[PDB]
Order: C-alpha cells, then sequence, then structure tokens
DNA sequence: GTAGACCTGGACG
DNA sequence: CGTCCAGTCTAC
C-alpha cells in the first residue's frame, strides 16, 4: 500500500481499536514466526496496554499504547508496508499477526512477500527521528514547498518515489498517474521544471492523493474494502476536489490511455534486480 | 551508477 | 513448467 492507502487504514483502525486495551500480539507465520522483532520481548512484558493513537506519515503507521496506572512510559509498535501489505478484522489468508484486544476483539495483519516489517519501542525520541528520515506527507499536509525540486539534477519521477526529499505517501502507479495528469516528462530532471510546472504539479500531488484516499476499492486494501465504504474521509486538502467518485488508473498497467495514446513501460528507477516500471503517455507528458 | 537480496505469488505462453 | 510482473535495504 501507499500514502492515501496507509492513512486510510489508520483511519478504520482508529475507529475500531482506539481506547481499546490490547492483551496479546501473535506472530503465527512469516518472518516474524522464526524470528522475534526488535523489542518485543519487553512489550509482551508490558502487555496489557491501551491504544491512545494510531497515526500516519506517508508509508509509516505506528500505534500508540499507554497504561491507565501509568500514563508515561508509552509504547509503540511501528509498521512499514510493502507490497501486500493489509489490516483486515479478520483471519485473512496470509495473516502474520494476530492482535488479540479485550472481551475477544480480534484484529490481523496480513502479508503474502513479508515485506513488511514490525518494530516495538517506548522511546519517543526514537520514534520522531524516524518520521525526520521521511518528507512531509504529500496527503495530510496541505502547506508543502515543493519548490526544492529545482534543486535536484535527477528525473522527477525518481524525486517523487523518494521519501526524504520532497515529501513521503507517494508510490509507485501514484507517480504514473500524477506524471501524466501534469503532462511531464518522468525523464525530465528536476532542476529543468519551470515555475508553473511546478505549481502545475503540486496541484496533482494533491489531487491523486486525495482521489485515492476517498477511494473504497483500488485493490491494496481488499480486506478493508467494507470498512472503507462505512467510514468517512478526514478533509485532507480542502480547496482541492476531485470529479471522480473512484481512483481510476489512466495510465498505470495500461497499454493505452482513455484517449488512445501509446503507454510506454519504461524502466527508469531503480537497477539491478530492483527496477521498477514506471507507465507514461509521450504524446501528453 | 550498477548489482544483488528479502518473499510468494498472479498472469501469461 | 517457464517467463515477466508486483517496498526498501545492502554492497562494489
Amino acid at each position: 500500500p501507499e500514502g492515501p492507502e496507509v492513512a486510510l487504514t489508520a483511519d478504520i483502525l482508529e475507529k475500531y481499536f482506539k481506547g481499546k486495551t490490547l492483551e496479546y500480539i501473535d506472530f503465527i507465520s512469516g518472518r516474524y514466526s522464526k524470528s522475534e522483532p526488535e523489542g518485543y520481548d519487553d512489550f509482551i512484558a508490558n502487555l496489557p496496554l491501551k491504544v491512545s493513537n494510531v497515526d500516519t506519515k506517508g508509508k509509516f503507521l505506528w500505534f500508540e499504547l499507554f497504561d491507565p496506572n501509568d500514563k508515561s512510559n508509552k509504547w509503540y509498535i511501528w509498521n512499514t508496508f510493502g507490497l501486500t501489505d493489509m489490516w483486515s478484522l479478520f483471519e485473512a489468508k496470509y495473516t502474520r499477526a494476530v492482535l488479540s484486544f479485550d472481551n475477544e476483539l480480534m484484529a490481523y495483519f496480513s502479508d503474502m512477500r513479508n515485506f513488511g516489517t514490525f518494530k516495538f519501542s517506548n522511546s519517543e525520541k526514537e520514534l520522531k527521528r524516524k518520521l525526520n528520515e521521511l518528507g512531509p506527507d504529500f496527503l495530510k499536509n496541505d502547506d508543502i514547498d515543493i519548490s526544492k525540486i529545482k534543486k535536484y539534477k535527477q528525473p522527477i519521477v525518481a524525486l517523487l518515489m523518494d521519501q526524504k526529499k520532497i515529501g513521503s505517501g507517494l508510490g509507485n502507479y501514484l507517480v504514473a498517474e500524477i506524471l501524466y495528469r501534469a503532462k511531464i516528462d518522468p525523464h525530465k530532471l528536476g532542476s529543468n521544471l519551470t515555475d508553473q510546472e511546478i505549481e502545475n504539479l503540486w496541484y496533482w500531488i494533491k489531487y491523486e492523493t486525495k482521489l485515492a484516499y476517498d477511494s473504497n476499492h483500488i485493490g491494496y486494501m481488499v480486506n478493508l474494502e467494507n470498512e472503507s465504504s462505512k467510514i468517512g474521509r478526514k478533509n485532507y486538502h480542502p480547496n482541492i476536489h476531485p470529479t471522480e467518485k473512484e481512483f481510476d488508473f489512466l495510465v498505470y498497467r495500461k497499454k493505452k490511455d482513455p484517449n488512445g495514446n501509446k503507454v510506454i513501460a519504461d524502466k527508469i528507477i531503480g537497477s539491478g534486480k530492483n527496477k521498477r516500471t514506471t507507465y507514461w503517455a509521450p504524446a501528453i507528458q
């Protein structure tokens, strides 16, 4: 999942698990069934704990639990997302984590490719630095100066895939849709962009992130499609109002755009075995 | 810059 | 079966 996806997941987890007391957490399969995550034994020794907040910044989700008996020394459940990471209220396939709340309330975390990570920490100072390793949230933050792109002599598609330089949240399909809407060649360097192109880029960044956030079914939160429709959306980017009721792929994973123009499966970003495919239309971008 | 790996598939010939 | 495709870290 990505920015709008992870953020929406937090909203759902906030709806069902905020104020709820987590008594136990069990990793029944995957990487964390072979080796325990960092700070696991200390976290279990402090259970049960009460969830206070579930907040995100881009592609990083974390729980904030505390003890009614002691308010201080609150714990944090870090959770980075891979490609097939999904939270759920039921034990779906590839269920890697099981969270046992009070009154038989259950939370499940599924991950097929096992690329998602978990980390437990009772330090707030460590969390603040982790968030500072990530750029501004393109979805949740409305005041992001993206004029910093002009300083980089690198492809714009690589700068948007980056999570520290300009901002965090954007993934593979988002940057493909954004660059298409703004009519920008992904090969074009950020230092060659115009002041108008910059202002136009920031618009579509807000447009695509909000549209992907208000959506109910894209294909990366299948375990929460029923919950996405039974919950409202936070008013991120108030001045931006998409026309679509649902996020449709205009150029990502398609032979042609809605107009019929040719779409290239180009490999601009990455090397060796971490190459990524950037879909784009030369007749538009 | 270029290379690999972590892991488990789905879709296609 | 065989071949492509589908977030982030490490190393020369």
